[PDB]
C-alpha cells in the first residue's frame, strides 16, 4: 500500500467522517501507523487507535478489510 501518514489521515476522515482531531486519528499518528501497517494492526490495536471506542474500532477495521481486499 505504502501510503504516506497524511493520506491514512486522509483515508480515516473520508472513511470514518471524523476529523484529523478525533481520538482515532491522535493514537493512530502517534503510534506511529501508516496504511501499509493498517490491515496489520488488530481489532485491539485499532481499539487503542480508537482510544477505547469500540464502535469506532469496529468500523474502522471493516473499513482496513475492504481498504485492503476491494
Amino acid at each position: 500500500s505504502q501510503w504516506s501518514v497524511d493520506d491514512v489521515i486522509t483515508w480515516c476522515i473520508s472513511t470514518l467522517e471524523v476529523e484529523e482531531t478525533d481520538p482515532l486519528c491522535q493514537r493512530l499518528r502517534e503510534n506511529d501507523i501508516v496504511g501499509d501497517l493498517l490491515p496489520e494492526l488488530c481489532l485491539q490495536d485499532c481499539q487503542d487507535l480508537c482510544d477505547g471506542d469500540l464502535n469506532k474500532a469496529i468500523k474502522f477495521k471493516i473499513l482496513i478489510n475492504k481498504m485492503r481486499d476491494s
